[PDB]
């Protein structure tokens, strides 16, 4: 569409936050809470709706997983629940594909998810299918070509430079080229014909790397780094351009929102959220009413 919504997150607990930024005119626009305040999420859009699928809430009266998904309406501002996933997916990955929303790996306490389960909205249901051949927290996700693509994350022991592809007509996950980078809750995007990772975390610091990789090549290389290092960040294409959204630099929750631009391959700082905060999901639709 023409918005790039922002939901949940977290700063100093788990939020509510539904945010629209418009990059035509740079305005904020807040829009309807979510039911339930959750970081780690993903967001993904299928026909015109926004969904937030899994997290945990992290608040002053308890710790939850999500294995929520709910669905934003803009034509109503109207959050509306919907069918929920096999199990808990905190700091989960998800893509979309021929309509279908992937969930991908994400933890409930100390389990670290390898499996994967998929929605269809036309009859509101989940169903598991072949699981990565990696246990992933904080998994960069992608979709490019009708393929869906795992990369990096946290195995429950460490952070992964690995990623694997799943080929749904085989119903089967493949390794790829690992990255040059071992990131755990990088943001993960598709762009023309690469795959991007950006930031993250590699158990000791928080990254401003960025590298991408050809599926025709099947290489990584990098490309300019960010502005910001950051990990937990969200991450979302817009008219060709990436734009990475908050995240955590090892001192602040940052409210820094960058953008990229392949032809110059330049960083540039766009905007600013309302407030810093991680580990939001992200998604872009049309705008509300
Ligand atoms: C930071 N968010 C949670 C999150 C963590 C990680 C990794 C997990 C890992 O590699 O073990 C992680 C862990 C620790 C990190 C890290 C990345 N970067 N710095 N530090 C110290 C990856 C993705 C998300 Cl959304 S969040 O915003 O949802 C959040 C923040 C604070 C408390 C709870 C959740
Ligand atoms: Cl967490």
């Amino acid at each position: 569409g023409r918005l790039i919504y922002t939901a949940g997150g977290y700063f100093r607990q788990s939020l509510s936050y539904l945010e629209a930024y418009n990059p035509s005119n740079g305005s904020w626009l807040r829009l309807a809470d979510l039911q339930v305040p959750r970081s780690g999420l993903a967001g993904c859009v299928v026909g015109g709706l926004l969904y937030a699928v899994g997290g945990r809430n992290n608040s002053p009266d308890g710790n939850t997983d999500s294995s929520a998904l709910d669905c934003y309406n803009p034509m109503t501002n109207q959050w509306s629940p919907c069918a929920s996933m096999s199990v808990p997916r905190n700091r989960i990955g998800v893509g979309v594909i021929d309509g279908h929303i992937y969930a991908v790996g994400g933890s409930h306490g100390c389990i670290h998810h390898s499996s994967v389960e998929r929605y269809e909205p036309e009859r509101d249901e989940w169903h598991l299918v072949a699981p990565m051949l990696t246990r992933r927290i904080g998994v960069g996700v992608a979709v490019l070509n009708r393929l869906l693509y795992a990369v990096g994350g946290f195995d429950g022991t460490n952070r992964l430079n690995s990623a694997e592809c799943y080929y749904p007509e085989r119903n089967e996950w493949r390794m790829i080229t690992p990255m040059n980078t071992i990131r755990s809750g990088a943001g993960v995007c598709v762009l023309h014909n690469c795959i991007y990772a950006a930031g993250g975390y590699d158990g000791q610091d928080q990254l401003n790397s960025v590298e991408r990789y050809d599926v025709e090549t099947e290489t990584w290389t990098f490309v300019a780094p960010m502005r910001h290092h950051r990990s937990a960040l969200g991450i979302t294409v817009h008219q060709g351009k990436i734009y990475v959204l908050g995240g955590y630099d090892g001192h602040t929750f940052l409210d820094s929102v960058e953008c990229y631009d392949p032809d110059s391959d330049t960083w540039s700082e766009v905007t600013r959220m309302t407030s810093g905060r991680s580990g939001v999901g992200v998604a872009v639709t049309m705008e509300p009413c």
